[PDB]
């Protein structure tokens, strides 16, 4: 499940958009890189309507998937819109994750485990990933 | 090496766009979609300048990596020019691959080894893969 993309090495000094659909009605949707599903770098969730979390970003990261989320860090710099098209960069150095929303935030976010090269990438909850442009 | 996009499943009637820039003065580049760069379902490469082909298209299949090239098939419907933006969408069932070229032909090619699952991806040669769109 899922497509290996060979020529596209997500290391330092790249930039990753991820572009799609935000569903209508979301809840929330996050994108998410690192290793693997269980291993994230970033964690990068847009909630929309989540309990106590109304149109906020939450950005964390987890060494042990579910059980291992950490430090959050949120932000209320919320632009997204239920039922449209998105567009967000990502790049990254040793020290942090550089986090462009297309007509929206930017952000920062420490790179906590120090790593160099990301062989991951998947979108969760009430979005649809429809492009990965690597630059 | 390589970038996995989970949310990513090629299978049959999903439509896989691929984008991106081909080198100035080059002599080849191919799109190739299969299970590994030795097992190949659909190499299509653009011959440019290489031999006595010229600018012609050549698409085969492998499951021994170099040392199993299959069957060729060819067209002169050659649309693409040195130096330009790119665009081709493939498709495919559990008979054959339908190949979209921006601007240029519509091709069809066996679906030789009955695949209805790809794992992967690359472009080799002179050009440069810059998205991935997967509808």
């Amino acid at each position: 499940g899922g497509l290996q993309v060979k020529n596209f090495d997500f290391t330092v000094g790249k930039f990753l958009t991820v572009g799609g659909f935000i569903n209508n009605s979301p809840q929330r949707f996050s994108v998410n890189v690192g290793e693997s599903m269980n291993s994230l770098s970033l964690h990068l969730d847009h909630r929309f309507n989540y309990g106590a979390d109304q149109n906020t970003i939450v950005m964390n990261s987890t060494l042990k998937g579910d059980n291992g989320w950490e430090t959050e860090q949120r932000s209320t710099n919320f632009t997204l819109s239920a039922g449209q098209y998105f567009e967000i960069t990502l790049s990254y150095d040793i020290n942090k994750f550089y986090i462009d929303i297309l007509d929206g935030p930017n952000l920062e976010f420490p790179n906590r485990y120090s790593k160099e090269f990301l062989p991951f990438l998947s979108l969760a909850g009430d979005a649809r990933l429809t492009l990965v442009k690597l630059e």
